């Protein structure tokens, strides 16, 4: 059934890549090699052209996503040929420099050898490539809750975090043979960091607030044309309500509501007073100027929203159709502001595309 | 099939009904009376405590709505002894007195005659029984745009606008045999309405912005056990967000957003200073202080959640299933700042319910 799941997945894939890329009468010829292939090997190798075109298209069909209008110029980094730890860390590290590009965020995804058999290559355990460490003992809570099993596993490998609320978990990822993962501590030279402060309000600074630059997801799976990627980083730049309205504000998070009212100076007594609503639109605000006041990109929601309108008329014109995910879509604050809330979006799974996988932990 | 599907419903109503009011061992001989009344009349009658239950049940079971918690303290008046358009009109007429109860609003549905083989005995055009006209004419736009067809339906009966922002229209309704609706317009000492003002912001006032007391959803079919009561008016208190995030709000609406922003003294230029979200968080503020103020009730979005969230919990500890849409229970302000965005609902309908009927106009 193996085989037979790839070839399907195969001849899909190459059918529509080929044809966007206006190399339709190549199909045969290659679907053919890629048919011995699989009867020889039990499976096949991606192009180039086939690897950069599927993360591509990959993106283009995440659901989830309201940055695709951009999916066609995404920076591919072909790293199937690596086989030492050192040289999956010296990727990952490249990989954070050259998406990081002083600021100026390039999208990007470095795609590793993908599975055998099921059985994984390199298999990454950071969610992100930069993260803070989290910490719960005694009822004391440091850093990031969402950290919390990955720092307590980190610790179990001879690491140590400094426990500060803002420490820099340390790559982690285990290579097929190995038994244990390794992990390597991240140069703080590569990581941009942004201090919080509001364009009115001086006072802002007393939270020392700080987020790092460049969000790069490293645990979900690409899959292109039956072929896994289940180690394949990559990354965006931030829209500001995933730090603003999120990370630092869900009460599971950093949970900053409470101080941000006091220091703009308002009340957090009364529901009536709406001082949650306030203060989120506060701390959106100061996210977004401190950005770009250090010469990081990011984008405001509205900004965003009227992109991903654009990636819609795209998509129509080009005559694809288009899918969705309504309820991750719109923005966590203002939505109703947004024409995304106000229309209703096919949820249906096109391949290739980014998956969840089980977590080598917990 | 039409008798099949009504004794199923009434099977299915009875059994649930009597059972929640401890009245199991009335079942059985209940429903041979209904089995009677279906064969011989083509349709059957319920009792005072039916009606009143299930009307309550509907509203227990509408997805939708995030004001559940109080399901069951509505306020049930039973109509369905009315043959006049004369009686509809006071009906109507009291509904709204006893609903505001000088400010102190009482959840109420007013229950008029159901249809009899489809055929309609009442047929009430409003969408809400205050509601404000709307007019597009040659780019000029007045009043709210929602009302539209409803306000040019009217015009053709012999009634006509004032042209105003703030239009009440009149009642309109059909009844059985008669070709057109009637129309009345409503007495100004029955209708509570609210300047909108803000507690910090003197200038608020010069947008002169108001809106009504109660919004009393008038166009809605409700179902019970097989009965179809398309003519039976309810009413709520407000939540805020409906008024300052939405009504006010919305492009397609009032579409206040840029006069808001001028009178609390913010640019409306650049997406990045967010003008949109603090002009709703302003505008939110003010409805619910005018409202306060004015001794009318409302609720704020972050006290309604947590109504919900009893909802809940009653629910569970009642072991009866819970039913909602996750797209219309967020609120379209700070949604992630409630629990209801962080769960997921189930959306299966479950009767008895409230639905949507085509508009007799259009
Ligand atoms: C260029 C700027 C980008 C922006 C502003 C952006 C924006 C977003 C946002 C706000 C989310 C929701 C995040 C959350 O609520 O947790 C999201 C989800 C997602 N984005 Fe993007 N994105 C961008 C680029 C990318 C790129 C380059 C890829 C991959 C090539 C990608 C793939 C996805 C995926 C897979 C999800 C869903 C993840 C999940 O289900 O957990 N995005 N995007
Ligand atoms: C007591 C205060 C109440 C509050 C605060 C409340 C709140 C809400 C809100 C905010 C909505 C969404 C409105 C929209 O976005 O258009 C809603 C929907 C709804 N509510 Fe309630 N509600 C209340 C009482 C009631 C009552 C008394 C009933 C009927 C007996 C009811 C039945 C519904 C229904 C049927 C919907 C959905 C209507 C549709 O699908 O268009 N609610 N509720
Ligand atoms: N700005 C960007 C760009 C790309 C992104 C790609 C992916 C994401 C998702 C980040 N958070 C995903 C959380 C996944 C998850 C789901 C359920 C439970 C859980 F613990 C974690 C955010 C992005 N933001
Ligand atoms: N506060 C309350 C209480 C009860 C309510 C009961 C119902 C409602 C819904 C009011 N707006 C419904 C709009 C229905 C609709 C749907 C699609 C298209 C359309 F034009 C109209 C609001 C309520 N608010
Ligand atoms: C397509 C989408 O379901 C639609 O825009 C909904 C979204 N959720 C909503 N939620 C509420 N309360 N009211 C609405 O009118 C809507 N509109
Ligand atoms: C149950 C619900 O789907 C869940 O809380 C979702 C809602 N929408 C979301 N949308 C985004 N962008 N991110 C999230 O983490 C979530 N959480
Ligand atoms: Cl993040
Ligand atoms: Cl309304």
């Amino acid at each position: 059934e193996e085989k037979e799941i790839l070839w399907n997945e195969a001849k899909a894939f190459i059918a529509a890549c080929y044809q966007e890329l206006g190399k339709a009468a190549e199909v045969k010829d290659r679907l053919a090699d890629i048919k011995s292939e699989i009867d020889l090997t039990g499976s096949y190798v991606h192009t180039k052209e086939e690897l950069e075109h599927g993360a591509k298209m990959a993106w283009r069909n995440s659901n989830r996503c309201i940055g695709r209008l951009f999916w066609n110029s995404l920076n591919v980094i072909d790293r199937r040929d690596v086989r030492t730890k050192e040289e999956v860390r010296d990727a990952l590290f490249h990989h954070i420099e050259t998406a990081t590009n002083n600021g100026k965020i390039r999208p990007t995804i470095t795609i590793f050898p993908p599975e055998e058999k099921g059985e994984k290559q390199v298999e990454i355990w950071n969610h992100q490539l930069i993260r803070y460490a989290g910490y719960e003992s005694d009822g004391e809570r440091i850093g990031d809750p969402a950290s919390c099993s990955l720092t307590a596993a980190c610790e179990e490998l001879g690491w140590r975090g400094e426990r500060t609320d803002f420490d820099l978990l340390p790559l982690i990822f285990r290579m097929k043979g190995d038994e244990q993962p390794v992990w390597y501590e991240l140069p703080r030279s590569l990581v941009i960091e942004v201090p919080i402060t509001h364009p009115d309000i001086e006072a802002f600074s007393d939270l020392e607030l700080k987020w790092y630059g460049v969000p790069i997801i490293s645990d979900m799976k690409l899959e292109v044309g039956g072929i896994h990627y289940n180690a394949a980083p990559f990354n965006g730049w931030y829209m500001g309500t995933e730090i603003g309205a999120r990370n630092l504000a869900d009460e599971k998070r950093y949970d900053k509501l409470k101080k941000v009212a006091s220091v703009i100076g308002i009340a957090a007594d009364y529901n009536t007073d709406l001082w949650k609503d306030q203060a989120l639109v506060e701390l959106n605000k100061a996210v977004l100027h401190s950005y770009k006041k250090q010469g990081v990109s990011i984008v405001d929601h509205h900004t965003a929203a009227s992109q991903f309108k654009r990636f819609e008329e795209q998509a129509e014109e080009a005559g694809r159709k288009l899918t969705g995910d309504w309820t991750w879509l719109i923005p966590p604050i203002s939505p109703a502001a947004t024409h995304i809330f106000h229309r209703s979006y096919d949820n249906s799974i096109v391949k290739p595309n980014y998956f969840y996988q089980d977590k080598p932990y917990e």
